[PDB]
DNA sequence: CAGCTCTGTACGTGAGCAGTGGA
DNA sequence: CCACTGCTCAGTACAGAGCTGT
C-alpha cells in the first residue's frame, strides 16, 4: 500500500502501525491532519516551518528523518490486525532497520512497541513509559525510542500540544547522539 | 487502487439508494453504507422497511428481499465529496440516468439534497428554489421513477446529527412505495 | 434589499480509539 | 477486559460580496 520513505545514515525513523485508510489513499505519511504528527514536528522544532503529508518525501533530505510501518497491509484500523501478523512486521522491520541502521527507532505509540519488545526482545515491558529504551536494535547501534502515538485516538494526547515534548526531547537526543562523534 | 464498490442492481425494484460516491470506508470494506457512521442501516430498520436490523454485509440480500438497490452518481472513491470535480458530477448522472432508464426502479432515493441539486441542474437543468426533502416533481427521463431525496444518511450532516432525526423519511418512503404497490389492482 | 450566484466557513453526534486508572 | 477523558472523523444551511430591478 503505502511507501518506505528510507536512506541511508539517517537521524530519525517513524515507524507507524500500519498505514491508515486516509494514508493508503492519500500516497503520504500521517496525512490527516487529525494525526497530530505534522503540527509537533513543526512545534518541536524539527522542522523549519509548518509541513504536511505532502512535503514527506522531502524530510530525509532536508531534515534527515524517515518514514515506515510494522505491518504494510492497510486497515481501518488497529484493532482490525491480529498477531501472527505484527510478529512478521517485526521480522520485516528489524531486516530493513538491519540494512539502513538508522541513529534512533521511533515507535509511534507504546501499542507498537510493547509487542515489538515482547517478540523482538522477548521481554514483556513492566510500566512502560516514553522515551529512550534499554536495549538496541539487534546486532546494530540503532537505539529505540518511544513516542505517544500521532494517531488522533490517542486522549492521554488528545492535542498535538499535549504531545509535543517527547518531540523536543526526542530532538535532543539527535543532537546528543551527533555529539558522540568528536 | 482501493479502489471500486459494485453497484446492487436488479430488474423491477421498488427503491434504488443513491450517494454521492464510495467513501474510503466502504471502498475498503466493499459494502454499502458501512459505518458507523451511516444511519442508514439503522434507519433501514427503524423504518420499517427492513423485518430485523442489518448492515452493510446484507446490501448484496436487499434487492432479493426487500426490493431495495444500491448505486452512487460517482465511481470513483474519495474521503470526501468535497473532493469530486464539478465535471465528474455531470458526467455521474449522464451514467445514472442510464442505468435507471436500464433497471427502471419505482422510486430513485437520494441520499441528500447536494446530490439531486446537481442531478436536477445537469438532467433537467433546473436549480432547485429551496429544497425540501421528499418527493420531487419530475420523474427519470423515459421512465415512470420517481425521485424522492433524503437527508445524507451519512454523518457530516448536523441537521440530522442522529440517526432518530432521519427516520422520518423513510417512514415516508416505505409509504410512497406502498402506495405504488397498491396502485397495482 | 426581494432574490441571486458564488466560492468558502462551521457545525452535532456516535463510533473508535490511546491513553490512564480500575474491576 | 471494562469505565473513562478527551480527542478525531464521517454534507449542507448560512454568510457575505456583488449582481438587475418596483
Amino acid at each position: 500500500t503505502l511507501p518506505d520513505i528510507l536512506t541511508f545514515n539517517l537521524d530519525i525513523v517513524i515507524i507507524g502501525i500500519n498505514p491508515g485508510l486516509m494514508a493508503a489513499y492519500k500516497g503520504h505519511h500521517y496525512p490527516g491532519p487529525g494525526n497530530h504528527f505534522w503540527k509537533c514536528l513543526f512545534m518541536s522544532g524539527l522542522s523549519e516551518v509548518q509541513l504536511n503529508h505532502m512535503d514527506d518525501h522531502t524530510l530525509p533530505g532536508k531534515y534527515g528523518i524517515g518514514f515506515t510501518n510494522m505491518v504494510e497491509r492497510t486497515t481501518p484500523g488497529s484493532k482490525d490486525l491480529s498477531s501472527k501478523e505484527f510478529r512478521e512486521g517485526g521480522r520485516i522491520l528489524v531486516q530493513k532497520l538491519q540494512k539502513y541502521q538508522p541513529r534512533i527507532a521511533v515507535f509511534n505509540g507504546k501499542c507498537i512497541y510493547e509487542i515489538f519488545s515482547k517478540e523482538v526482545f522477548g521481554v514483556k515491558v513492566k510500566n512502560l513509559e516514553f522515551g529512550l529504551q534499554p536495549h538496541k536494535i539487534p546486532d546494530t547501534e540503532t537505539l529505540c525510542y518511544v513516542m505517544p502515538s500521532s494517531s488522533a485516538r490517542c486522549a492521554q494526547f488528545p492535542r498535538a500540544q499535549d504531545k509535543v515534548h517527547y518531540y523536543i526531547k526526542l530532538k535532543d537526543l539527535r543532537d546528543q547522539l551527533k555529539g558522540i562523534e568528536r
